[PDB]
């Protein structure tokens, strides 16, 4: 744990997060073993899942929020406690991915309960972090907001998929709550609250997180259709096969209805129903021909520009600002 | 909220719990509405589920633990905060029932996320209760223990059902963690910790909760086979139809293997696989003929006696002791 406590290192931070998560998971072993070997076996699977992949973007943003607020001075909280608070976000994400996997498709029984274990341990990892009572109290707004917002965002998303709903507005809401609040804005808010950040600083970070978080989901939607598996780690056009209700898809249908009824029909008939690479590609080319991809790219550009501008609105240490800009640019390109 | 703050009223307490839960649910409406109408619709369903049934046994035990420790004196915590801490247990239980319903059998998607919302709101209702920092800190052991124990207990139970496992010992473990820790011992512990209860008092309550909690599950197992639907609110022998891996069933198979291979075979072939009342009844009579029901009844008697005896081991206000005895007797008969 000898890293620079005043500077933001994007590339090495995930290593620190994995260390904190390792320590926490190790500490649960005896209690789990007192219950029984099959529970040890289930938690081993959760442990592998939590430790063995993830970009750690959410703890990274919490850490950046702490550094942005903590300025050139010393917060009185223990460094280890701050890092554990940041890292606890990985357990929320583990639950989200495990539960979303069941939703987008017993191992189902073990998965539901493993996800629930991850969610209770996210809370424990925060409450047992060693943050002071005062710091814990300051976490409430961001932590209460984040967890209601992400689950509320997922509920809205489930509805769109189940009702094959084509509202651009509703897809926007999903992006605001399921992604932007959850992934960027509230982690920044959490880290800044731990550091005792001012309302002005928190406001600037929350605006950045709102704009960059939406742009990040839009980029992710474009990659889920047009990106190479080498970049996405899923088969090409997975989002077509899965029937995701994206802003890209809503805009493609809006436009195709005006340009080619045959094309609009083929997209409607195909999304979330086709399987073969060939069928996926044909729907994808119909989407591209609508012009919707460029409209999404324009939104990403606009949001990236406005999110970055929000950082100039308050004083943030130079190095932290630089890294928040770099993180945004990597996230959205 | 004008009830007696020093006495335990078993019959009226659930009304108070419903009031606290109502207030909490009302307070989430605006935030949920800012996300979207379908999220309001999902939470409406969760609201009905939480408000419109439940015995409230867990908040009742938390309250009894508080009263047992608080003695003839005044805790400095606000009454409303204590009651909200007690009531937050209903959200844990809501998640447990919603998730267990999916496990024992999209509406599946909405159910998973509704359960997750209940679990995050259990935590919020506790952390936002207005308990002092000191009281919150005291809650950690009981609250950390309870949530890991109940999920760990459920994981072990899933394993027994999936592996059609017949260990009496493993069924015992499930009862200790999924029921006794979760339903009685840890709620008592939580309430006592809020009141600043001594280690001696907490020890007596935890022993009571361990013994009475196991006896309660054993009684529930007998009712799930031999009880009238008027008492259980499920069809007769539901536990046979569902294939529950009970201590009753493990002991019935242990014995039948020695008494009637034909009978042991019929029980093995039938549990969790038969459907008709007639088929259920035939398996049930095979179970009764083994003598296992009397062996379970003896265990209930023994545990009820030892759990009650634990209350005489420390000083508890007379009225609280009386009601803890009555609660145990109702729970286990």
């Amino acid at each position: 744990s000898s890293f620079d406590a005043h500077d933001l290192d994007l590339d090495k931070f995930p290593e620190v997060v994995r260390d904190r998560l390792t320590q926490f998971l190790d500490a649960q072993e005896l209690t789990i073993a007192d219950i029984g070997a099959p529970v040890t076996d289930a938690v081993a699977h959760l442990r592998s899942f939590v430790l063995n992949g993830g970009k750690r973007i959410r703890p990274l943003y919490a850490w950046a929020g702490f550094l942005a607020a903590q300025g050139h001075k010393n917060s009185s909280e223990k460094l280890e406690s701050v890092l554990d608070a940041a890292a606890s976000l990985e357990f929320i994400q583990a639950c989200a991915l495990i539960h979303d996997d069941i939703i987008d498709s017993f191992g189902v029984s073990v998965s539901i309960l493993a996800g629930d274990m991850a969610l209770v341990w996210a809370e424990d990892m925060l409450q047992d972090s060693g943050l002071s009572a005062e710091a814990l109290a300051r976490t409430r707004d961001a932590w209460r907001g984040m967890r209601t917002e992400v689950i509320g965002g997922q509920l809205l998303d489930i509805y769109l998929e189940s009702h094959a709903n084509e509202s651009v507005e509703l897809a926007d809401s999903v992006n605001r709550f399921k992604t932007a609040a959850y992934t960027i804005a509230r982690p920044l808010h959490l880290g800044a609250s731990i550091a005792g950040g001012s309302p002005q600083l928190i406001d600037a970070l929350l605006h950045y997180g709102h704009d960059i978080g939406i742009a990040f989901q839009l980029r992710d939607d474009l990659l889920g259709v047009f990106g190479d598996p080498a970049i996405t780690g899923k088969p090409a056009g997975d989002d077509i096969r899965e029937g995701k209700r994206t802003v890209l898809l809503a805009l493609a249908l809006q436009r195709a209805d005006k340009q080619s009824p045959e094309a609009a029909t083929a997209i409607r008939a195909g999304v979330g129903k086709v399987t073969s690479p060939e069928d996926i590609a044909v729907i994808t080319e119909h989407i591209r021909a609508t012009g919707a991809e460029e409209e999404v790219e324009q939104r990403i550009s606009q949001l990236t520009e406005s999110g970055l501008a929000h950082l100039d609105d308050v004083d943030i240490p130079d190095e932290v600002r630089a890294q928040l800009r770099a993180l945004a640019i990597r996230s959205t390109e």
